């Protein structure tokens, strides 16, 4: 056959070959000796120009003018700018294209069928921590849209030679506090202990609830971060109830509507946007399985199993499985009742299969990380489990970056 | 570079140094990871060095590393390869090698049991009839009236001249799958091809959902022969549900003994083309994959209807809820029948202990995350949150071509 990886779907028997991976210019962590695919984080003028030329080429292909005069002129303009200043700057429409392409390129995202529909807010004029806050509030308002969620990204100024970065210190725009107790346990979300403590070091008066919304720590170049409280009316939340287990509401659980990642670096043509928060909507398992049932998160499985009167003293009762299903159902039901956009893991994986087919035809492949794409409950009940995937790094890309402190 | 390996639930970290012992490349490269692929597309001196490496493993295992016996065994192996192009294992080495092949299998969640393996040496087998006798004794031994005991039977090694000893069936117990002119399948769609090969070689088919297939057994360079397993040797479990009474009416069942019969066992460069092995099931293999895969028995919808679930929308989680009850029924039914089984929580907890044992013993453990994490409730098991490094060590179990 072809000398490109063969990719099989074992449910349907169908075969594709991934040719897109040939475009990867960046190595992942695997070698012929050992696969490191399951690791969460596996650990310059000529170089900038070559990433920039590549990206400008991607742009001109996307608008079907490769080899055109406007294409050759832009290339020259980019080399001249880099030549005389050591950097360059994107056109508005280049940034929109690059932001969408980073999403389309993200191997860990099951929601990529939506990739073409992203509102890009250009905030490259931002010059202060206070203005970042305004931009972020506008982002949250637009994206939340009273529950009819819309995908969006706001892009703050790029990294610059010798000047400090724009950074949002919080990992997400909405995060529940995690308060360390004298006995060593945690009230609230244990994922957020560090950010919670940093907010308190920077003058935040802490609450003491399990769902206290954190303030934002926003950092403009070469300044200490400044603390900003989100007006509560901007943060849509959904109290959790279950459709037939009437006691579930009494548990006082809730989650926020807007999933907005704020700690990732957006890379386009070698340019680095260190503050570029992006948002979409939730797949129900993120809330109902990971955030609520991880042992190191809210860890509510046993509490729910006891309310359901399950035998929690033995693994073979499948008490964990039964409780998790009911908690996932509660999440779906509560978001539906509240008219807030959410997608269940069956619908989301079906839509990703459609995405894979669309991308096979458009680009000859789709970079995908199987362990991240397969949902954390009911894996083999979803079509993606039976689908082989090829994982590789394309650019434009969203990348993890070190914490600013 | 030795990988750092993190558990994200506990925050603990190890470094895998065992991977440096790998002499066999997987499908990944720095440009793209192919870890999710089920089978990626992939002389005396080379046999001699695999042979020496293996003999060293063995003498080290019995602590007699560097002894008279060690050096004379290396000379024997060398003398034999130099003269004949091949060599032969002593039974004690075979037993060590088979256990090590299991220990090394990255897709196996059950490896806490790796030291406890009954090895039947069947290298004095010269006919399909003889293979059948050995397979029947394996089944009787391993089944043990429901108190399942792990075992492997090792038939004669591949030899340069001639055809292989092979068991054509992928497991020793398989249900027939009867294709219909109208395309559909009665029975197990995984076994349509093997069912058809059996008929073509003379089997009189049944017409039920759970007809146990005969074995097609092949001695070198001969047509395969058909053998019907005595019904008494094949322990089966009727499936019922502890509370839902209609569930038994579905007429469902599964066999006790998972015995894989199509993999090649490689020890010291020698290759055992027929070396069936068995343990016991993890319940999700039956309750989730075999019964709920859409390309297997595909019973989710039927169960969901029996439960009166709302089937018209994904967001009712009807699939999830039905899958759970089906898994519960498998566990309940094996327990009631006193047939060994392990649930996915207990199995993954045992595998975590195994990882720790292996860290102390060998400085790592090769494991394939996609296979170790169960197909329901992944993140509810400890293995979901555990980083894993995958690589090929020898001795090994490998896939091999179908013999037809
Ligand atoms: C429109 C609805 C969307 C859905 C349902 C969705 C779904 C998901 C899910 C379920 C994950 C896994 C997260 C986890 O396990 O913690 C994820 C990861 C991700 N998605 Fe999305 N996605 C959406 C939109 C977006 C958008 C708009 C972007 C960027 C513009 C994006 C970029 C990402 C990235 C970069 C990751 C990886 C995050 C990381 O590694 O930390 N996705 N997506
Ligand atoms: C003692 C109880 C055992 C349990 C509970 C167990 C569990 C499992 C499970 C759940 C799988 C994945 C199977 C699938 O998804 O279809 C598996 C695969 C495997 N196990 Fe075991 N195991 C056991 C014993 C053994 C033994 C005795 C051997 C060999 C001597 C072995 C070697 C393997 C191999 C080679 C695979 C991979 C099969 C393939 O790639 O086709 N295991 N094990
Ligand atoms: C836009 C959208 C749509 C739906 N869901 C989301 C939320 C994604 C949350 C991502 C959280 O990922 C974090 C927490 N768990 C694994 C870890 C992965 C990771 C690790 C690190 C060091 C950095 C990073 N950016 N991402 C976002
Ligand atoms: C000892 C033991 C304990 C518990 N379970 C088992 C049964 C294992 C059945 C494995 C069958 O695997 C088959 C069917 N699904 C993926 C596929 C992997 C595979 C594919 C191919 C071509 C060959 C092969 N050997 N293995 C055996
Ligand atoms: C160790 C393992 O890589 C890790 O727990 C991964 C597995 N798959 C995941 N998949 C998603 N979508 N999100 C995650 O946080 C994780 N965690
Ligand atoms: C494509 C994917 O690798 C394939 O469906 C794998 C996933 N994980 C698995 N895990 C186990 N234990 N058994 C399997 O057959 C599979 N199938
Ligand atoms: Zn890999």
């Amino acid at each position: 056959g072809p000398k490109f990886p063969r990719v099989k779907n074992w449910e349907l028997g169908s075969i594709t070959y991934d040719t897109l991976c040939a475009q990867s210019q960046q190595d992942g962590p695997c070698t012929p000796r050992r696969c490191l695919g399951s690791l969460v984080l596996p650990r310059p003028a000529e170089q900038l120009l070559s990433q920039a030329r590549d990206f400008i080429n991607q742009y001109y292909s996307s608008i079907k003018r490769s080899g055109s005069q406007a294409h050759e002129e832009r290339l020259q303009e980019v080399e001249a700018e880099v030549a005389s200043t050591g950097t360059y700057h994107l056109r508005e429409s280049e940034l929109v294209f690059g932001a969408k392409q980073a999403w389309r390129n993200a191997p860990r995202c099951v929601g990529r069928i939506q990739w073409g529909k992203l509102q890009v807010f250009d905030a490259r004029d931002c010059s202060s921590a206070q203005e970042m806050f305004t931009y972020i509030c506008n982002h949250i308002k637009y994206a939340t849209n009273r529950g009819n969620l819309r995908s969006a990204i706001t892009v703050f100024p790029q990294r610059a030679p010798g000047r400090g970065d724009f950074r949002i210190w919080n990992s997400q725009l909405v995060r529940y506090a995690g308060y360390r107790q004298q006995d060593g346990s945690v009230r609230g979300d244990p994922a957020n202990v560090e950010i919670t403590e940093l907010c308190i070091q920077h003058g935040w008066t802490p609450g003491n609830g399990r769902f206290d919304v954190l303030p934002l720590l926003l950092q403009a170049p070469d300044e200490a971060p400044e603390l900003f409280v989100l007006p509560p009316e901007l943060v849509l939340e959904v109290p959790l109830e279950h459709p037939t287990l009437e006691w579930f509401a009494a548990l006082g659980l809730r989650w926020y509507a807007l999933p907005a990642v704020s700690n990732m670096l957006l890379e386009i043509g070698g340019l680095e946007f260190s503050a570029a928060p992006f948002s979409g909507w939730y797949m129900s398992t993120e809330i109902g399985t990971r955030n609520l049932c991880d042992p190191h998160r809210y860890n509510i499985l046993e509490d729910v199993a006891v309310c359901m009167d399950l035998d929690t003293r033995t693994t073979s009762s499948l008490w964990k499985d039964k409780a998790a299903v009911e908690i996932n159902l509660a999440v779906l039901h509560s978001f539906q009742l509240a008219k807030v956009t959410i997608v269940d893991h069956h619908a989301a994986t079906v839509s990703f299969m459609k995405h894979l087919d669309n991308e096979q035809k458009a680009r000859g492949g789709c970079p995908a990380d199987w362990a991240w794409i397969v949902p954390p409950i009911s894996g083999s009940l979803t079509p993606v489990f039976h689908q082989e995937m090829v994982n590789y790094i394309l650019s434009p890309a969203f990348r993890a970056q070190p914490d600013p402190w």
